Parts: C-alpha cells; sequence; structure tokens
C-alpha cells in the first residue's frame, strides 16, 4: 500500500551520510535502546481512522515530551540535536526513524528498510494513545490493531524490541533490563519470557500478556525457537511501524 515520495539527490546524500554518523554516535554513546524507544514509541501515536499522529517529528515538541509515558525521551531528543544540525535538509521525522533503524542495526539486529520523505507536522497528537505496560492482550490489539493498523504478528515481533534496553524507576517506574545482554539485538526477550521470571530481569504485564493469548503465544514460541524468523518478522513490523501514515 506504499507509494514513497520523491526526494532530491541532495536529500538522499544526506540520508546516507547521516546513517553513518548515527552508527558511530549511537554506538559510542551506548544509547541504541533509548533511540529505538524514541523512534518506535513515538511512531505509535498513529490513529488510522483519523490519519492523525504517527512518526512525524512531533515528539521533538516539549508538549509531547511532557506526556508522562514519554518520561526520559527528552534525553533522546537532546542527544540527537547536535547531529541533526549537521543535516539541516533532513526532516526530524526522517531523522528519528533513521536513528531507530540504526539502533537496531548497530546492536546486531536486522537491516530494516528505510525510505525518506516524512514531513514534520505542526501539531502533536493528543496524550493517551501509547501502549500501557500495565494492560493486556485486548489493550494491545486496541492500540496496535484498531489505532495503528498493524497485525497480531507485528505486535509480538515489535514487543521483541525490548530485547535491548531497560526500564527505569524514575521514568516508567518499572526497573531493569529484559535480557542479560541489553545492548545486543537477538531473540532472548522471547527465551526469557518463556523460562519464567529470572532474578534481575524485567517482564512488564504487557510482555506477559503475549504468553496467555491464543494467537500471540505461538509467535512467542516461534521467535524463541527461530531467531532468523524473528529477525524477518521484526524487520517487516519495524518498517511498517516507522511508516505509519506515511506514503499511505
Ligand atoms: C508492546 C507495547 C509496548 C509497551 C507496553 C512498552 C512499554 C515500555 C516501557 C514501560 C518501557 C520502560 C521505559 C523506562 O522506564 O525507561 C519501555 C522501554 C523500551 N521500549 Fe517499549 N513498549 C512497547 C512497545 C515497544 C516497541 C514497539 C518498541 C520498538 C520496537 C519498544 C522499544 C523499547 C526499548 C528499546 C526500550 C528500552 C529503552 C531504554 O533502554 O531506555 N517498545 N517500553
Ligand atoms: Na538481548
Amino acid at each position: 500500500g506504499k507509494s514513497y515520495p520523491t526526494v532530491s539527490a541532495d536529500y538522499q546524500k544526506a540520508v546516507e551520510k547521516a546513517k553513518k554518523k548515527l552508527r558511530g554516535f549511537i554506538a559510542e554513546k551506548r544509547c541504541a535502546p533509548l533511540m529505538l524507544r524514541l523512534a518506535a514509541h513515538s511512531a505509535g501515536t498513529f490513529d488510522k481512522g483519523t490519519k492523525t499522529g504517527g512518526p512525524f517529528g512531533t515528539i521533538k515538541h516539549p508538549a509531547e515530551l511532557a506526556h508522562s509515558a514519554n518520561n526520559g525521551l527528552d534525553i533522546a531528543v537532546r542527544l540527537l540535536e547536535p547531529l541533526k544540525a549537521e543535516f539541516p535538509i533532513l526532516s526530524y521525522a526522517d531523522f528519528y526513524q533513521l536513528a531507530g533503524v540504526v539502533a537496531v542495526e548497530v546492536t546486531g539486529g536486522p537491516e530494516v528498510p528505510f525510505h525518506p520523505g516524512r514531513e514534520d507536522k505542526p501539531e502533536p497528537p493528543p496524550e493517551g494513545r501509547l501502549p500501557d505496560a500495565t494492560k493486556g492482550s485486548d489493550h494491545l490489539r486496541d492500540v496496535f490493531g484498531k489505532a495503528m493498523g498493524l497485525t497480531d504478528q507485528d505486535i509480538v515481533a515489535l514487543s521483541g524490541g525490548h530485547t535491548i534496553g531497560a526500564a527505569h524507576k524514575e521514568r516508567s517506574g518499572f526497573e531493569g533490563p529484559w535480557t542479560s545482554n541489553p545492548l545486543i539485538f537477538d531473540n532472548s526477550y522471547f527465551t526469557e519470557l518463556l523460562s519464567g521470571e529470572k532474578e534481575g530481569l524485567l517482564q512488564l504485564p504487557s510482555d506477559k500478556a503475549l504468553l496467555s493469548d491464543p494467537v500471540f503465544r505461538p509467535l512467542v514460541d516461534k521467535y524463541a525457537a527461530d531467531e532468523d524468523a524473528f529477525f524477518a518478522d521484526y524487520a517487516e513490523a519495524h518498517q511498517k511501524l516507522s511508516e505509519l501514515g506515511f506514503a499511505d
């Protein structure tokens, strides 16, 4: 369903240069997980029925950063400003999605296809559209399915983005990494979910919801058994998420 816009050769050149600069920066700063949260959590404000929100750079706005769900994303935005200034031609919308793609790549994940041309939109979406970590499978379908327009497969694969990073008690209130290797992108999120609650590792209620749902559980089993299958489905879902409301 996608018809990507034309961008100039100069725009394309800047995308390529920014991609490389983002690799070095994100690797050095150890901030891949925060950058993936910035890209992916921000994309998840899309509502398909109204064609509002989505990955259009509004998360830059202090007003959107101030939403309690976005606690800590101001750090991500601040970290990227100096680099972004080296690429004035790029939209913030494209820049943040590129950062998310690079975050997955530099931690060892799949190469998620990237298409430029997102425009920076003036008005943040209303607060309250983001997935709620305390809720379950019905809520996940409401947000990812009814609002975003993503599939059940996409939900489980994208939940695997928690294979990098950690929660912080001062941000969400939850605390700790999902895996023993929070800077490595692999299928351990699913392996850990299956094995039970190991000491020192985190499972949100929203992660646990995947285990008890008839459609989600087979996918969790698949990804725990087959990292290649996870990487394929993950790359597909991340691309879709990064493109919500964009190019159709
Ligand atoms: C499935 C629905 C989701 C829920 C309920 C959820 C919720 C959360 C929560 C509560 C945190 C902790 C924030 C903190 O305290 O620092 C978090 C972090 C994170 N999220 Fe999600 N999220 C979801 C989907 C996603 C998706 C789709 C992605 C990307 C594919 C993603 C990527 C991340 C990453 C990488 C972190 C770690 C950030 C860090 O290390 O600072 N999440 N998420
Ligand atoms: Na991991």
